[PDB]
């Protein structure tokens, strides 16, 4: 299986998009600018339905971090599906859940006690999250910064403030979220150079909620949470400065309000290590997990210090959460993460680093690469001063990138995410990166970008 | 199998009950009154971690419709764990959720353009009935009835209307949702008897709606939608007056404002019919539904009209909807209801009717008995007149039921659920009722109330 | 003076009629309803600007109540003029203010501990109530009566619930507030007769709370306050049961929940007694007050439980708080109503009483009379079974009532309210009577009302 | 009447400042810091209870621009006393109020359709304000800035962020409000001198709103109103640059939006023009104004672009509003500043820029001096470079100006702001001055601030 793709949409994928349009909910398909049809997958390639081999770059959105059908989580759906399905884990037990909980609980962010609550995805989770810091804290509000993605149900559309149609006449959601500057190292609203300049952008941040929120209109006291993503994902994938959440935690503790580390995306190994906030060096007190967790299955997981849980029974609940195919699949994607996988996205790091570095330098229609592991996003601007978006020319990338063969998702108004399967070898990388190269090249051409 | 039961809960169950206390948070969990911790499952039987056997009437709380471990299911997707199990539904186009999407309209209640939405969750579900009822009538109120349930995320909770621990210190949630008295036969604030006088009922939860909302503080035309379930799932299993729903979309069209009918629970020919609302003649503008159209599976499914579908992309999506291996579950657990188990709920539904009002006949702790095809609920009084719930009396009937090997759940305050998987046979139905009644028996006994 | 109306309205009238719909915005005038153009007033007359004059019943939507224009006040203002008008009083101290606000306490409901946040307005007053319940209590929600007025800015609009219009387009205003059916003895959704059985309504409005909300969705230990009128205002003069408050008490001290009263209308000895809630024997926390304090002069008074005070400085402050000029009016108006006006209204009370039961007995389109002291509301059906509102009826009343030489007001949809100066003689109320059942008399003929 | 306090507080106006805490609610009241019981007062002077006589230069609060006991105002007031006092000006009509909105729309700003509410206060007004923009456009949400101050009542609150303890214990309040900075020229996040620099600093603002709301977490098209002061007043007195309005109008009516001007303080001719907008050179959909309108009396009036008014009647009104001694008093304050006190204010505003100026230089205590006609703010830094608020050292000021017989308010944090009557001479300025240097003289030896 190499990359193959003769033409694209193919006759049998053109039906499928047809009929797409005639029995589903407009949600974010893109017939035009994501026309790929995914009938099976194998390794690191999807397989279409007219029989098109494209390497993948996109693993299902971050859903796949194990690979796109990983052996040893089929064995143990397949093993799982012999004994119980579902077993209602709200209400009766059933030790799957449990030693899924056991596997979360040890694995987690520092060495503190935690508890874990199960959900169905990552929006469950941060709906969780949401709870639990109101409850334990008896205080209503939360901070959360633009940019951020935490969901689309109405606790985390408040949460999520990445572009204004996703709340489009949805006011009122959730009220009591106040937004704040992401500390965005190229698009922050003080022009700050946030690489030559970390320090001068982290205090621009803090000193915006110090001085202008908790100084004016937010009382401080009043603030269950602090909402965060280690990098923003869907916010155009963007790494914060190092020392960012350790000059938050400052702020945070001085006014004893929760850190909530939403590690929806960029968790299970795929910045190679566990947990994102591992590199910035905090200890969160409620991490969210969702997508990789379940290596194809839905699962959320709400991971939280354990004197915040609920008082009482029947706060929160829900009916599928603690479903046995998903703990027996959950807890074989950790197996797989901690014996080679997270070694592999520290392995190839470098590669990506010199690569994009390397596509930095010659292509003009890049404006910053940045990433840490196997989370990467590259944005690409009509002029780097100026740093308009080049929304047109992203969505012709990835469209001149699938007919290639390489798959990629857009992350953010102007650029693209290269996030493959932690399972990706040295040779196919480069073949990725080759591509998706090419791919620039060829737009960067059509329109007249410098190419040094 | 039979029913087979020594210590419940055995030494192995007792670790495992230790063990999620330790690693897992509060949720609806009770040791003392569902001490049952699941192993495997075959047939209609669950087999506990010490190898004690139980008859199950709690179906997952009505998930497992299709059975606790069905043949077709777990081979449909063992099929397609061998094509594909995340594909990036919401971004990328796969066949399978078109399929399921498709199949889904298909199967809809009356017959009118519909679309779907794929969740992962009843909660999920609801949460995007919301967003499609605001974003079609760019109306942003709501209605509810007082012990309705719609899921427990910011969302659905301003819906949700059982108990008041759901709520607590969530305040505030999503505002707009205004809520009135469900019309219980039962238990309602006129007094009336529904069963006897099903009319004076409808009209009283009718005439409170216009008169005391739409007449004095609810602008009627600033009322999206209406949610209702058909038979409230954790109202004590509450059927409402036949001509109800008509009546209610009588007004709702006067207003033009969206019936959402939540079947979340009912659904997937529980009571006889594949819609709970079909045996109540209307046809809802949404459809929500989840937990059994699964089979073992997280899912979510949000049926409306056509002409409500989002102008644009990306006002509502999320990463795991339209899972493949859950549509192939879904399509096999559809057709198994269409081509047998719908009929065999039918079939079963008037020996519930005889044995239970020969139950009621004889046991003066019950106050009232209520259902349709395999959805019952027996509810427990103090007294038959004052109609004080006999809540430490039902929650002794579930323990007595248990350690006679009869999985049972609570509902609503004083209540049980009898909702045995749609393949019980004939002779596992009566078996269950015999050792229901035997439990009930004990327990009025043990407190000297009446047995006639 | 003696009424005396030829022309109404006059070609003056006519002029400013026109000029006011030009220049100012779309409130609660009616120029088909409420065609009365105001120039100057004495005793208890309105002379209008073509010189009609007319008997007052309205006494400016119960503010007047000491008189129309009252030598002691307008004194009591001139002298006040000749000191000092504003004095900052939110930031710099006045003795007068202080008199004001040490009097007010001391004539206050019950004997405890009390202070006074000074206002300008009801609205102002209630919004003040609202954040002093909110901050004593730490509790953020409120239960309030459907019939209920409490002012139009976005605190009290939620508690509002007289009118939809009222809260056309505004959603959202503060959260929190929950509404139930007050204990009308008229109309309410229970049917019940509340002047013959009135325990029966009173536990109905009990049972809907504690049942309905405290037990289903409303967290009682969240609930900051309850806000009600001893007798609605604008909900057509509605007199609850004697015994309803005392039963609202037991359950509200039962959840440590404030019980406050309005009196902004029914205050300032209205109904032959100081303060509207006395004639039912129970202590409130907070008392809210303005219009008729004030005399003639804008006031706003919310009289507390010293308990219930801001712990610091800038939770609640007015620019305009404590006026001088105010206090002084205000002052002059509480002497009058306890030496001489208070116990005119008490000797009046059975003359309406008497004349108003007359009134029923004859004419068939009055469906329910009701009032204490000098507060009396006649409401008006099509017909004495169904209920229905004689809304055109009603305003046919009015218009009739001012070709006669009587300024009435509307409350409610079919009713009115007779309201005359506490100052008004046995002679002055039996003629403004008499024009009333003439006005009641004319319309009755007009669309064949039977006359007994 | 010359300034002569021979001590303060002096024994009647300390048995004032015991009595004012046994029986009026916590407040903005400061015994040490604002020790000044004024029992009445004559021109541009306070005379105290035990006889002290200060200079004015607060203007209580910014009421009286027309002085402490206008003797046009009182004539006015006195002959309205003969007439009519009240005459429900919302149900019934009444000229007097009709005379004041004909003139009000007359002098507003711009020369556009305008029609006029009526109101008793700014946070009335600027209710009112709310509904008329959320009635007009139906969108709910709205924009304001940080150091805002518009109110204390649901509404108001909201859109006021300059101090949190204002919000203390109050969320949630009216929702949909969002804050951005204002562009103060001395603290903004960018660290822009805005003196220096005005555009760079307008654009910074400007590009938040845009870039960092609208694009990412605010549909523009769901922002009825951006709320603004024209110089913000509480807010420690900022004026705002130039071309400030202008680009925001620009912004503004891009989207759709109506711009809201608050001059509750900075209008009635303070500036040295009618309103405080004039000076920036826009016209804004809705003016808010109270405070010094009734000069002395309690009245507000919302001002809007006549097309916003409210379609139907009973959405908004008010039983107080349009009361006559107000209208009476309101007529008589905008002669008095058409025919000499606004041109006065134009006259004293470069005696005031020269003397604070000089003040400057001389005082290292002084971080900055600003301000428009005689609306003066001056911030008192601890270090210039650091602009640490000296909240001590303002305090300190304020009552060692009182010492002297000058009577003065801190706006904000760390400033004082000088608002003396628009009627003060030449020679009454001089001295106030004089006054006010001697008290930071002492203070800034107190403390070892350099004397340049
Ligand atoms: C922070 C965060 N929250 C939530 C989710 C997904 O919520 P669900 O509960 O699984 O529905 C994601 C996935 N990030 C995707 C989201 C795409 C979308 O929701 O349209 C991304 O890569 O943009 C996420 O990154
Ligand atoms: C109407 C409705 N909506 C939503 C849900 C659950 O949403 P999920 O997304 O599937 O979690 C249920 C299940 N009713 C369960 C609820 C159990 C609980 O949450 O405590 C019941 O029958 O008690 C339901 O009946
Ligand atoms: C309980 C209550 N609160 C507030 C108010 C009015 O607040 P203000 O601040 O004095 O405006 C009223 C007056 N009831 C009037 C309301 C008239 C109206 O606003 O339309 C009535 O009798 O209709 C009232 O009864
Ligand atoms: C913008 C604005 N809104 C409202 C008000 C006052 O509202 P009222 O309706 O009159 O109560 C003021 C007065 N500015 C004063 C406010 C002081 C305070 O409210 O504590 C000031 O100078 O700070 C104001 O400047």
């Amino acid at each position: 299986l190499k990359p193959n793709v003769k033409e694209i949409p193919g006759p049998k994928a053109r039906k499928v998009i047809e009929e797409h349009h005639k029995y589903m909910a407009t949600t974010t398909n893109d017939p035009n600018e994501y026309f790929l049809v995914i009938e099976r997958a194998e390794g690191v390639y999807w397989i279409d339905v007219d029989g098109n081999v494209l390497l993948d770059f996109s693993s299902g959105i971050g859903v796949m971090n194990v690979g796109l059908r990983n052996p040893k989580v089929i064995e143990a759906i397949k093993k799982q599906l012999d004994l119980v399905l579902h077993a209602a884990g709200t209400d009766y037990y059933n030790p799957y859940q449990v030693e899924l909980a056991k596997k979360l609980v040890e694995i987690a962010p520092g060495d503190i006690e935690r508890k874990v609550f199960l959900s169905n995805s990552g929006t469950e989770a941060n709906e969780a999250a949401l709870k639990i810091a109101k409850w334990s804290t008896n205080r209503k509000m939360f901070i959360a910064f633009i940019g951020a993605f935490h969901g689309r149900t109405h606790g985390t559309m408040s949460l999520t403030a990445s572009k204004p149609v996703q709340r489009s006449r949805m006011f009122p959601t959730m009220p009591g979220v106040v937004h704040v500057p992401y500390p965005n190292p190229y698009r922050n609203p003080w022009g700050i150079d946030g690489y030559e300049n970390p320090d001068e952008l982290i205090n621009r941040v803090i000193d915006y909620i110090e001085e202008y929120l908790f100084e004016h209109y937010v009382p401080a006291e009043e603030v269950a949470g602090i909402f965060f993503e280690p990098i923003q994902g869907e916010g155009g994938y963007v790494v914060p400065p190092k020392n960012f959440f350790k000059e938050l935690k400052k702020l945070a503790d001085k006014h004893g309000i929760l850190l909530i580390d939403d590690e929806v995306q960029m968790g299970m190994g795929r910045t190679g290590r566990m947990w994102a906030i591992e590199h910035f060096d905090i200890v969160p007190d409620i991490v969210t997990v969702a997508k990789a967790l379940g290596g194809g299955i839905p699962i959320g997981a709400t991971i939280f210090r354990a004197d915040l849980d609920f008082g009482v029974s029947g706060v929160h609940s829900n009916t599928f959460g603690g479903n046995t195919v998903a703990a027996a699949a959950a807890l074989a994607v950790i197996e797989e993460l901690q014996n080679g996988l997270i070694e592999n996205a520290q392995k190839l790091e470098p590669l990506f680093r010199e690569r994009l570095e390397e596509m930095k330098e010659k292509y003009e229609i890049i404006g910053d690469v940045r990433g840490l592991g196997l989370a990467w996003g590259v944005e690409f601007v009509k002029d780097r001063k100026t740093k308009e978006y080049a929304t047109k020319e992203r969505g012709e990338i990835v469209v001149e990138a699938l007919k290639r063969g390489l798959a990629l998702l857009g992350c953010g108004k102007s650029a693209i995410r290269l996030i493959p399967p932690l399972i990706i070898s040295e040779e196919e990388a480069k073949m990725g990166l080759d591509i998706f190269e090419e791919a620039i090249k060829v737009v960067s051409e059509r329109h007249g970008y410098k190419i040094h």
